[PDB]
């Protein structure tokens, strides 16, 4: 972890942070609940003011019972109960209503505190989000704002091994000299890209990549440029694809038992629901885009070919994809939903457990003309390898009718996690990452007019806010910086 | 000490406190050497910048070297050497010119590096000061600053003992109800004020110990009034006058072995050299007047009589004072200086050894018209009881001419130091109350018009910053309030 760096990280004058105070969403939940740092500031507010302590406490209980172990639930379920909501305890909440208390008081399933939690933070949007305003703690904040808008580039980030090549230039496991964290860096070499067309496509990627925030998703950092390239530092995955540990560890024997399968299906749902939700198309899973990082978890990757649909737009036409897994409604020309990727996703369970595609023979390589014909009127056909669960699952998804196929429903894939196939996922832990993963791993004359130059300006739109704020904190600088007196 | 009073005191939010941020003085060596609390926090952003480390740690050095035993000093010097004036050491302050460092390194005597200290502070009032300006450390300061200017008035207050007597009302032990520290509350009943003429003297008192900060004068922390008082909240000190302790405690054996009344005369001589320099003549010294705090430190007390010079004014007149202490020039009707308190000081030393006045012999009452020619005219006669020193100092301060009378020259009262009869007291640890004392203790019709009122309001000026400052430290409040993560 390089110091001269490290030094570079250190919190300006408050003078220096007026401008910044304007160019600011003051937001609430925008601030306090996203923001990594902006929470930790306003929880330390909280926590020296008395006032505010149970509130803390409650907010702090509630987390920690979300991500329990089951079999603890019921005892910290009692324990919250009589902490907060017994009018005698020290810890009683008064700011809820009695109504939200009753209901508080008899504990349903999983998402049982939830609606407590909502009038909690409903509770602390108000004065004491105010008060927080007022307070040196809210400054703070201000400055670590200002840090992060600092200039950090290419020299702030040393490459040392290919985790692999792509389409315009090599990906680099890399480190953050200053904190020492660990990514990713995907270049983009400038002149390729102008050559090749791909401005549309490597934009689209680095909006998407920046603008979400799941566990699920590969995660940008930062995004720079540099003389000969574009780059994004992202989320490290070291653990190869799932294609490639699909035929190429168990030669002989390839694919997946089901539940492995099945645990890769679940995150991987988890990953469209994101994107379906923000209104994305990816339009290009598949098992080589879906990568593992070190714990054998699962993030999707690659999304040069996805589309965001225009606030109000619920479908869209164009061709693109991966000739294979595009569904039906795509080829056909018509106008799609999210509902193509649950094609996708279909195919790609079916690879994960049969080792071939569902529409092709080993070796077979087919024309356009043909595989399209196949995708389009050929019915599946699923050997022995496959259960009663998967099987039907895969039916489900590889409906040829759009509007017959398993998806997504009224904004989530609640109806779809329902389904038998994930019978033994405990979905609270799936989507909080708690879950313990069933397998563990060990050119020639282009040049530049004032078009291109402002697309790279464009593109290098620097640090990602909650990425970095996540560095700081995971890599202690921010426990360091933040010292009021040692 | 009570916990709904302890409760009062809470860190405002900043916009309570843009206000008293123009109606502040910036200055630095009033904010940040002179009030404990800015000193504090401002040693704190000190620490939490590395830059300024080596000054912060020098500084703190210094101060320890000026409280250390003098069995200590030499080594403290070497370390405080080798720690920041070697070039090559960590902590060198390469701030300080070379000229400086070069005295710095050739240690002289008391005072050794009083003018290192002088150069290190003069450099923290440049940069590291603006900086401090804008920094979080600042905005805590306007805080506290905000809370001293709060009203904590009568009702602040729990008298529980008397401590005494006097012209216009009792004095009271009473304890500050927030943070329990123990204070002496005198008291002045209003209408007798007013009914005997007395606004002048309650005046000049309130003002002399306000402005006034010795570890040898009674010091001022609250002034308010009630429905019937002015009151004056000021150092408890509990162990009585030394008049008190001259006959009463050794009733058949009365007076002080000379070690003993050095002492006192050593403090005292402390405690006029502060008030000359502030340009104040005491003019009522005397043995009633001069009292012992619970370790048998002693400070004066009793200012009614007191007159503060108008800027350029060097001289007086005024018949005031006690019958016995007046000195020559001021009944002679004449213009007067400092001077009159050390004639004051020369009658106190010798009542101190003697049990007796100078001027008249036990029991002996005569009329004003005769003490003074006695005061005017009579020689002193000195017992066995005294030694040649004793016996000449009081000779030097009795001189019935002021010019020939041993008292304040140049600013100071480093030439009478100098007394043979101070052989064998440190004068650095007496001025930081570090030596060990020689013993230690065990109406009808009055009306309230318009100026009445105004006077009241003038008197009743409130808290006294520097000393509010030191009980919210001794008494941990500070510490309490101003922690940043719990
Ligand atoms: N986030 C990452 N962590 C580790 N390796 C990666 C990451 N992203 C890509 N790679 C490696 O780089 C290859 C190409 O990256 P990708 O973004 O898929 O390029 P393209 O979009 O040009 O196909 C991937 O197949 C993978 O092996
Ligand atoms: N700060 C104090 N601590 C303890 N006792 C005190 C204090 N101030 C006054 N006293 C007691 O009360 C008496 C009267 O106080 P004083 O200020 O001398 O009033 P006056 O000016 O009317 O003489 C003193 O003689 C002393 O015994
Ligand atoms: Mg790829
Ligand atoms: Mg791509
Ligand atoms: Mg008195
Ligand atoms: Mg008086």
């Amino acid at each position: 972890r390089d110091r001269k760096y490290l030094a570079r990280l250190k919190l300006p004058p408050l003078s220096k942070c007026e401008a910044l105070r304007e160019s600011l969403d003051l937001g609430f939940e925008g601030m306090c609940l996203e923001q990594p740092i902006g929470k930790r500031l306003f929880q330390q507010f909280l926590r020296t003011h008395e006032q505010h302590g149970p509130a803390l406490q409650l907010w702090k209980d509630i987390e920690d019972y979300d991500t329990a172990d089951d079999a603890l639930r019921p005892q910290k379920a009692q324990a919250l109960r009589a902490a907060y909501l017994e009018p005698q305890a020290q810890l009683f909440c008064s700011f809820l209503d009695a109504e939200t208390v009753a209901r508080a008081r008899a504990g349903a399933g999983d998402g049982l505190f939830q609606p407590l939690l909502r009038a909690v933070l409903a509770h602390l949007g108000q004065a004491p989000f105010q008060e927080f305003l007022d307070s040196l703690y809210f400054l703070r904040f201000l400055q670590w704002k200002w840090l992060e808008a600092q200039p950090m580039g290419e020299d702030w980030f040393l490459d040392f091994r290919v985790l692999g090549r792509g389409g315009f230039g090599e990906v680099f496991a890399c480190q953050m000299k200053a904190t020492g964290k660990l990514y990713a860096c995907k270049k983009l070499n400038k002149k390729r890209l102008k050559k090749r067309k791909g401005y549309q496509g490597a934009m689209v990627e680095k909006k998407i990549l920046a603008k979400v925030h799941s566990r699920f998703i590969v995660s940008l950092a930062y995004a720079f440029e540099t003389k000969t390239d574009l780059c994004l530092v992202m989320t490290i995955m070291n653990g190869g694809d799932i294609r490639y540990h699909i035929y190429n560890v168990d030669e002989d024997n390839p694919g997946f038992q089901e539940p492995r399968a099945i645990f890769y299906t679940a995150q991987i749902v988890s990953g469209l629901e994101h994107l379906h939700q923000r209104n994305i198309i990816y339009r290009d899973l598949k098992p080589e885009n879906v990568l593992l990082d070190d714990d054998g978890n699962v993030r999707i990757s690659d999304l040069g070919l996805a589309v965001e649909l225009k606030a109000g737009q619920t479908k869209t036409k164009g061709y693109a994809g991966t000739p294979g897994f595009m569904a039906p409604e795509l080829l056909l020309g018509e106008e799609y939903d999210f509902s193509v990727d649950y094609f996708a996703l279909g195919v790609t369970l079916y690879e994960m457990i049969a080792a071939r595609g569902p529409f092709r023979a080993r070796g077979e390589k087919v024309e356009n003309k043909e595989l399209k014909q196949r995708v389009l009127e050929q019915a599946v056909t699923y050997p022995d390898k496959f259960s009663p669960a998967s099987k039907d699952f895969c039916e489900a998804l590889l409906q040829k009718d759009p509007e017959k196929r398993l998806g997504f429903r009224d904004g989530s894939c609640d109806g779809l996690r329902t389904h038998p196939l994930f019978r033994d996922i405990s979905w609270r832990q799936l989507e909080a990452g708690m879950l313990t993963p069933p397998f563990v791993p060990d050119v020639k004359g282009v040049a530049f007019e004032k078009a291109d130059t402002e697309f790279f300006q464009e593109f290098a739109s620097g640090t990602c806010p909650i990425p970095w704020q996540e560095e700081m904190i995971e890599t202690g600088v921010f426990g360091d910086l933040n010292v009021w007196r040692p």
